[PDB]
């Protein structure tokens, strides 16, 4: 009956709200007051939600959904039939939840110590080392040490995790966990579409890579940089070499056009975590988008707590499933990177608020990439010299300043493309059994080489598990969403710049206060997961494909500059 599928999704919706709230409830209380008290309540909440998932998922499975007339109801029920981990038998479920928890915990408490000297955590201590050291051996120490202590300690967990995550996926009708993850895009052509997009950004990436390598050669010495080879992975200013803007100082196109210390000026002006998020909120509301509610301000955690209570520090945005309570937890450092991340997280919150009246099953982004993209869009405008100046973080003109800013943007946006691409290429092949525990690491480095053109500064040996040194691997968060985000964020920016009436070069656009730009975003965000994502894309951009052409157009002046510069020096693009 049509009416009985209707009643079912109504009940699911009512009961999911309550149960999901309680779990987000408990999970929050844990994350922002790790104790074994909150940790014991979290465990009990895990079983509660698994038990509701099972109850509802079993019932949803009894609907012959072909026969379902209403498309929203068909779509909700189809999703409820996926139990996720709740599909597992009781034993396996217990052990998977515990694997996830032990992996996350291992990663987040791992420290690197000098022999009778200090122990360094990943944030801020090792992150700052990677960002600011210019000494090969000091970078290597932090780079190797992090892998020694985080990645190797993940390895004892990973095989069992893969086994249980694949098992849950097969139990929900997928072939393996990767297949389950890719199905979030509802795009049978996903893998080839992503490949084409990655191929489109190779000229820009290869030219960026070659110019950066020559600049490293100049700093680190001819004996340590091969001008036709991969770059050693510890020299890019970032623990994973996944963004390169901390070595802007070594690579500036035009040293003659100096620019302000963004970080120093924020500090210099006593920016706090709160001002950072307040500025993010202001940008959202300038677009006519929704302000975060008063509750957000009361309950969010915007900086490492100081009552000596212990917390999980990775920036994250939280929906509590009651249409009222949305939160961010981030141990905000006062710097440029973190201001972007504030925007990133605030984009998540905006989406939560835009779709909060849908059925919970439809409360997701049009695809995971759209969710990751929202904040970054706003942040592209934020990073303009024009905007940074309006916030009193830059002094201003020239072609030089322009090429300098593009370079700064490139070391964030372009460098991340291969990295964000390779992560799930690796995991997809682990999940499908192509990569086994005997070759996790070797296959990671194959992809690190093939896609990013990087090599490990020291030989890896059996027992290393470098992937486990990147948060999302032990936390089991899919990563392709970030490669998608990075492409479609420039298309969004181009479309909103167009809505806003900007003309001339795309990278000069700043959509601050554009109500036309807000309306495009709001309409798409309001859809949630109610319609195939090409419809949200078409709402924003007027067409329905993912496309690198906007990112290319944004970067085109930099492409020309890098070609001229690379050609002048005879660079050989790539790493034979
Ligand atoms: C197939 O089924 C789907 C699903 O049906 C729904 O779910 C199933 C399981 C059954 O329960 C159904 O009975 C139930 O209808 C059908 O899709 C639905 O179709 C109707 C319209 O035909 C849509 O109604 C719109 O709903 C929005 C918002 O909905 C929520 O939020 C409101 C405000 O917060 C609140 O008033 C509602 O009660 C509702 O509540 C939420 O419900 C979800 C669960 O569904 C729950 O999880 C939430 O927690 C809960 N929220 C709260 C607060 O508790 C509503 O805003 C719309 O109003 C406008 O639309 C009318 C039509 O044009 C218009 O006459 C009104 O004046 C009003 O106008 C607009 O108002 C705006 C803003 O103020 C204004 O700017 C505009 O100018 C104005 N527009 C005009 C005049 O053009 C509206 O009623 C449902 O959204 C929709 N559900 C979804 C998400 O798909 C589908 O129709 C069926 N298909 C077929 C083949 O028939
Ligand atoms: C810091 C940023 N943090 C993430 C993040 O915000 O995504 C955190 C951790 C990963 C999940 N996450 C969240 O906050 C989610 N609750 C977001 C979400 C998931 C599903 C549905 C809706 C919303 C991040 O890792 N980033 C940011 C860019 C690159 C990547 C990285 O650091 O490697
Ligand atoms: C932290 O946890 C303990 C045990 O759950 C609790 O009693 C205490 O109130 C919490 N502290 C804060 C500040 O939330
Ligand atoms: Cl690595
Ligand atoms: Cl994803
Ligand atoms: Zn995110």
């Amino acid at each position: 009956d049509e009416a009985e599928a209707s009643k079912f999704v109504e009940e699911y919706d009512r009961t999911s709200q309550v149960v999901w709230n309680e779990y987000a409830g408990a999970n929050w209380n844990y994350n922002t007051n790790i104790t074994t008290e909150t940790s014991k309540i979290l465990l009990q909440k895990n079983m509660q939600i698994a038990q509701h998932t099972l109850k509802y998922g079993t019932q949803a499975r009894k609907f012959d959904v072909n026969q379902l007339q209403n498309t929203t109801i068909k779509r909700i029920i189809k999703k409820v039939q996926d139990l996720e981990r709740a599909a597992l038998p009781a034993q396996e479920l217990e052990e998977y939840n515990k694997i996830l928890l032990d992996m996350e915990t291992t990663y987040s408490v791992a420290t690197v110590c000098h022999p009778q000297g200090s122990c360094l955590q990943l944030e801020p201590d090792l992150t700052n080392v990677m960002a600011t050291s210019r000494k090969y051996e000091d970078l290597l120490w932090a780079w190797e040490g992090w892998r020694d202590k985080a990645g190797r300690a993940i390895l004892q967990f990973y095989p069992k995790y893969v086994e249980l995550i694949n098992q849950a996926a097969r139990l929900n009708g997928y072939v393996d966990a990767g297949d389950s993850w890719r199905s979030m895009y509802e795009t049978p052509s996903l893998e080839q579409d992503l490949e084409r997009l990655f191929q489109e950004l190779q000229p820009l990436y290869l030219n960026l890579h070659a110019y950066v390598r020559r600049a490293l050669h100049r700093h680190y010495g001819a004996q340590h940089i091969n001008l036709e080879g991969p770059i050693p992975a510890h020299l890019l200013g970032n623990m994973w070499a996944q963004t390169w803007s901390n070595i802007y100082d070594l690579v500036v196109p035009f040293p003659s056009a100096p620019s302000m210390d963004t970080t120093e000026a924020m500090l210099k002006q006593g920016w706090t975590p709160r001002r950072m998020f307040k500025e993010a909120d202001d940008f959202f509301t300038s677009l006519g988008l929704l302000p975060v509610p008063p509750e957000f301000w009361q309950k969010s955690m915007l900086e490492k707590p100081t009552d000596g209570r212990e917390v999980v520090c990775h920036a994250s945005a939280w929906d509590f499933y009651n249409g009222k309570d949305f939160r961010i937890k981030q141990c905000t450092t006062v710097n440029l990177e973190d201001l972007v991340v504030a925007h990133h997280e605030m984009g998540h919150i905006q989406y939560f608020m835009q779709y909060k009246d849908l059925p919970v099953a439809l409360r997701e982004g049009a695809n995971p990439g759209f969710h990751e993209a929202i904040g970054d869009v706003l942040a592209l405008s934020v990073s303009t010299p024009k905007h940074l100046h309006s916030l009193n973080l830059l002094s201003s003109g020239s072609d030089e300043h322009d090429i300098n800013f593009l370079m700064k943007m490139a070391l964030d946006k372009i460098a991340f493309i291969p990295f964000s691409y390779l992560v799930d290429q690796w995991r997809w092949r682990v999940f499908d059994g192509s990569i086994t525990k005997e070759n996790y690491n070797q296959e990671w480095w194959s992809l690190r080489l093939k896609y990013q053109g990087l090599c490990p500064p020291v030989p890896r040996t059996q027992g290393d598990f470098d992937p486990g040194a990147k948060f999302h691997i032990p936390s089991s968060v899919p990563y392709i969403r970030y490669f998608v985000s990075f492409i479609i964020q420039f298309q969004f920016h181009e479309a909103l710049c167009q809505a806003a009436g900007h003309t001339g070069p795309l990278h000069k656009c700043d959509i601050y206060q554009s109500k036309e730009a807000g309306q495009r975003l709001a309409t798409a965000m309001k859809l949630g997961f109610s319609r195939p994502w090409p419809e949200a894309m078409q709402l924003i951009t007027g067409q329905p494909q993912m496309s690198a052409s906007a990112m290319l157009s944004y970067f085109k002046p930099l492409l020309d500059w890098l070609r001229t510069e690379n050609e002048l020096h005879g660079e050989k693009l790539g790493w034979p």
